[PDB]
Parts: C-alpha cells; structure tokens; sequence
C-alpha cells in the first residue's frame, strides 16, 4: 500500500527565456496515521522526533495542552473520576475542568507541540509539521530511520507563484496543495489516473498543458502487521520535476504594444473620445504559422473611469465586427457562385418594402454607379455586400421589393458557413482551455440576415478576428494560433534545459476559392492603403509605415448608453503585402469620436513596432 504526492512542477518561458513563474522548494516531515496510534503511542514519537528537529517558539493554547495531560488514560479516568453530574460531550466537561496552569519544562513545552501537530492528523491522512526550517544532515538522517520512527518521513513540498509580467494573466493558476482536486472536474481525473492530493491546473496554461507540466509523482508505501498498528512510511521513488513550456510571445514586445494601447487609449480618454469606451484590444499573429506575437488590451470600467490591464479580454469578449468583414462576405459570394472573378455592380441606396433606404457613406452624395469588388473593398460599399446577401438569398434588387423568405434559413447559414471557413464565428482551435466561439444566435430575423451581411450582427472576439485576416494572408489556409513553441527539458540547476519537441502549426482548413479570387481579395486589401481615390478608405494604414501594409478598416454603430450615435473603429491588416509575415487586428469599440477612427492608426503602429523589432523586410 502506497502514497502519492504531486512532483516538481513543471516552468513556463517566455519566448527569450525570461520565466514568468516561481517553485520555492523545502523539505518537510510528513506524518502518516492509524486507528492504531494513540496518545502514548504518540507522545514516544514526539520526543524521538524533537532529538531531530529545531523549535522556539511554543505559543500553545491550555485547550491543548489539556488535551495532552488527558492522553495518559489512566490520567482521564482519575480527572473524570473527580467530575460529578455524550463522550466528546463528557470530553468537552472535563476538558475544561482541570485548572490549567501546571508546570513544564520549557523544553517540554516543544514535544508538547508537535504533540499537537500529530494528533491535528486525521486517521489515514497524511499530515505535515510546523517546524524549523531544515539542513541536510538533519534531513537525512530522518531519510534513514523512519522505520525506528514508525510513522514518520521527511517530504519535499513546494510554493509556486506567478511573477508581475504582461503574461502573468495567461499563465492560469493550479491547485494548492492544500486544495487537492477540485471537484468539479475532480471525479474526471481519477478515471485519467491522479492521485486525490494532486496539484492541477484550474486554468488557462497551466490547464492546458497539464499533462506535459505535471512532474512526475513521488511515491511511498506503507507496510503494518495483521492487526493493522503502523509499521513504517518508506519511498518507493521520490518525484522529478516537470518538462518546461517556452511561448511564442516575446515579452519586451508584448510590453511595448502595450503602452502604445495605453498612450492611445489616454489620447481617446483625454480629448473623449472614450467616456464609453469599454476599452481597446490587439492581437498579433505570424500568419503562415499560426504562433502568437502578442495579446494585448485594456479594460475600462465606465463606472470609477479606472483602467485596468485585460488580455484575455481577446479570447473572452465579442464585439460587433462592422466593415472589417466584408472579405468573408464577397467569399462567399464566390463559392455559392454569385460572383463572377471580380464583379461589376452598381452601388445605389438599397431600399425595402416600406422601410428606411440602405447606404453606404458615399452612397447618398455620389448617386448610383458601377463598382468592382476590388473597388468594394477599397470603398467599402454596403450596398454591394448586401446586393450580394440578397444574390446568396436567390434574388435580385429591385427598388422596393417585398422578399419571400423561403430561402431565408438556407441562406443565413450559407453565409454563416463560409465565415466560419475564416473562423469568425467558429473556433479558432487556439491552445486553451476556452475561447468563446462569438455570439452566432440562432433566433434571427431578416433585418438580421442582411446586417450580418456587413457585420452589424453576429459578435466576434479579437482572437476570431486576427485568424480571418490572418487566414487572408496566408491564401486561404487557416492556421490554429498557438501561444506554445516548444517544450524543453531541465539543465543541472533546474532551469530551461532544452528541446523536448517543436510544436509545429496545424493547418484548420482551406478556404475553397480560386487562387485569382484570393488574388482579388489581396489587391483589394492592397488599394484600401495604397489607393488615390476620393473613396479610398485606409490610407492611414499607410501614413508612416515602414513596410507595405494591406488591411481593411471598420466601423460598426448605434446605441451607447444614455446616447447617443457613436461607434467601433476596428481595424485589421497584413504584412509585408508582398510577402506577409505579421498579421493583426485591432478593436476599438463604442468610440466616441466617429470622426478619424483610430483602429487602422492603431494597428499600423503595432506592425510598425514589430518590423523595427523583427525587421520583415529582406527579399
Ligand atoms: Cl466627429
Ligand atoms: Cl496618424
């Protein structure tokens, strides 16, 4: 019969190096029990024991030292004996009724304590030992003679903190020991083999990773004679420590983008543009491989005006997407075959039996007129993407039509179906334990079909958000985002030893367009930068780069508290557009200013941190 106990754990570093938790190490003496021990059976271990061990202080309460005086039986029977007119209850009396003060030797007064620390351990339990600190003579000495301790044994226990750094919210937190297995879930784990005691993730990385984290376990049985009295606590095998874990996120520029949130959210704030601004969130990818640049983002609590640090808030929150989506939209154009390689139509007010007309923001000034699809990026034509629900829908504009909505659910889910290619809407396949998969109702109207249309409907997070374009810019092959590079094994001290494996990207799907579509998609993204139209809606993506940027900005509108017209200004966008290597998103919701978004702005400064972090040019 054997005992188990949780291993080392295993570290986490940053893509340098740098650590971002702590394992503070100390041995211990760990002591069993059995319905056998008793009172004086336990007063002889106490003083072999304190021939050991180092203790001061002994502020006992008399409630204990009661107890102790008690232990001899004899001794109960005579003070009982005394008590005139239910056991704990007749316990609980004569407890109390023995004056307490009576003499020990100050030494004394030290077996007297842990006499208390081994009687505080349940039967079959195994407890520690308020203690003193401990040497390695001291140490392992015990590691020799628990066997004439019967009982016994010295275990190595350990804290484990999580250091101030951005990550540190990523890093999740795991089971105090004290804490064991948590329910919950608990049941599941011992099915999947753990100890009761264990120490597991509850969260986030240190979930995730569990099994390659968790140090292998350490492990002592017990042995006892017929009559089931302890005979001794033994070690099969004492425990190792964990395979280590190194991000694809580089601190140093986590940290960086972080204060250009900050500066930026200070210049909303302060010429307020913010007042209700939940706040503002960044995320960066390498786009042919998946791995994590940075997650970024900022909370701000409307109620005290305080800002608080948020970077979950990508994988945790949903936002309406607005303009940035129109991509998903043409592309499904194209596979339900309504499009036509890069399409002509006419941008003109879309107006409905009975009902407010449908715009674009030039629609109003500029009349009607012809527009390619590449054109519809670069302008950012409603109209178009809406013609273009309407085509998926199998009809076709007339001013003021009534529409039949037999095709309706069919419909929707087309749509819906391609954006999920792009994985708005579906699951990233990011490596954690949960990501919201967007706010995709299923109780929807018309109206509903055709805002979704330009994304005014479903809600999206900003991890979705960065794999759609970061799928763009990998020619429609979309790559799980991944936090993890590689585990590594331990050196001679205990720290970052080296490669266990690479964690290699993992292809999610592609999406089923021509190539010279997707080429379309790429210029269109190129022009909303690059473009010297009237209409061109993104040449702030390109006010100071320091590469080529292609990308596709974003507004989305409406209510906002006791208000008010007000809006999002999101912003996504690729690079180098040549050869793409950095993909990001960023969104900046119920803004203010209305005026000159500064998502796009925002984004450009991110890349632009980036390259001169990690210059992507080179041919
Ligand atoms: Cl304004
Ligand atoms: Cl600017």
């Amino acid at each position: 019969t054997k005992i188990t106990s949780s291993s080392a754990r295993g570290e986490i570093y940053d893509a340098s190096g740098k650590p971002l938790v702590e394992n503070t190490l100390k041995q211990v003496v760990s002591f069993t029990r059995s319905n056998k021990m008793t009172a004086t059976d336990l007063k002889e271990t106490a003083k072999k024991l304190l021939t050991y061990v180092s203790i001061s202080s002994p502020n006992l309460t008399e409630r204990q030292l009661a107890d102790y005086y008690l232990a001899d039986p004899e001794i109960y029977k005579k003070i009982v004996e005394a008590l005139p007119s239910e056991s704990e209850l007749y316990n609980n009396a004569v407890d109390s009724v023995q004056t307490s003060q009576l003499n020990y030797t100050e030494d004394e007064k030290k077996e007297i304590y842990l006499f208390s620390q081994l009687n505080a351990v349940g039967n079959f339990a195994t407890g520690t030992i308020a203690t003193d600190p401990l040497n390695d003579s001291q140490v392992a000495v015990i590691a020799s003679i628990s066997k004439e301790m019967p009982g016994i044994s010295i275990s190595t226990s350990w804290d484990r903190k999580v250091l101030e750094t951005s990550l540190s919210s990523i890093v999740g937190s795991v089971s105090s020991e004290k804490a064991g297995l948590p329910a919950e879930e608990a049941e599941a784990y011992l099915k999947k083999g753990y100890s009761l005691n264990d120490r597991v993730g509850t969260s986030y990385l240190e979930k995730q990773y569990e099994e390659t984290l968790q140090g292998k376990r350490s492990v002592k049985e017990i042995h006892l004679d017929k009559y089931g009295n302890m005979e001794s606590v033994d070690t099969i095998e004492e425990g190792s420590k964990g395979n280590n874990i190194k991000l694809t996120i580089d601190l140093a520029f986590q940290d960086s983008v972080d204060a250009l949130l900050k500066s930026y959210f200070n210049s909303e704030l302060e010429n307020g543009g913010a007042k209700y601004s939940e706040g503002v969130y960044a995320v960066a990818l390498n786009p042919k491989t998946g791995a994590v640049l940075s997650m970024s983002g900022i909370k701000h609590d409307l109620k005290t005006g305080e800002l608080t640090p948020d970077s979950l808030g990508t994988v945790t929150n949903v936002f309406v997407p607005g303009s940035v989506v129109k991509a998903a939209t043409i592309s499904s154009g194209w596979e339900n075959g309504v499009l036509s390689g890069n399409q002509t139509l006419t941008d003109q007010s879309i107006v409905f039996q009975g009902s407010a007309p449908i715009n674009s923001w030039y629609t109003q000034a500029y009349g009607s007129f012809p527009i390619t699809a590449v054109q519809a990026l670069e302008y950012s034509s409603n109209t178009y993407m809406v013609q273009t629900a309407l085509g998926l829908m199998g009809q076709t504009y007339q001013p003021n039509m009534f529409v039949g909505t037999s095709n309706l659910e069919s419909a929707m889910e087309k749509l819906r179906s391609t954006f999920g290619e792009y994985g708005l809407g579906t699951a990233t396949g990011i490596d954690l334990p949960d990501e919201s998969t967007g706010f995709v109702p299923k109780e929807y109207s018309f109206a509903n079909y055709i805002t979704n249309a330009f994304g005014q409907f479903d809600n999206y997070t900003p991890m979705q958000l960065a794999q759609y374009v970061a799928t763009i810019a990998n020619n429609g092959v979309r790559v799980a985002p991944r936090i993890v590079e590689g585990i590594y094994g331990n050196n001679d001290k205990g720290g970052l030893g080296d490669l266990i494996q690479q964690l290699q990207p993992t292809e999610m799907n592609k999406v089923n367009i021509s190539d010279s579509d997707m080429s379309i998609l790429h210029q269109g993204f190129y022009q909303v930068a690059h473009g010297t139209s009237g209409l061109t809606t993104g040449r702030a993506f390109s006010n100071g780069a320091l590469v080529s940027i292609s990308g596709k900005t974003g507004t989305a509108e409406s209510y906002v508290a006791d208000g008010q017209q007000a809006t999002n200004t999101n912003a996504v966008a690729y690079a180098p557009s040549d050869n793409p290597q950095i993909a990001v998103a960023v969104v900046f919701p119920h803004n203010t200013n209305l005026t000159n978004g500064v998502g796009p702005s925002i984004a450009r400064d991110i890349i632009n941190l980036y390259q001169k972090y990690h210059p992507m040019n080179h041919h």
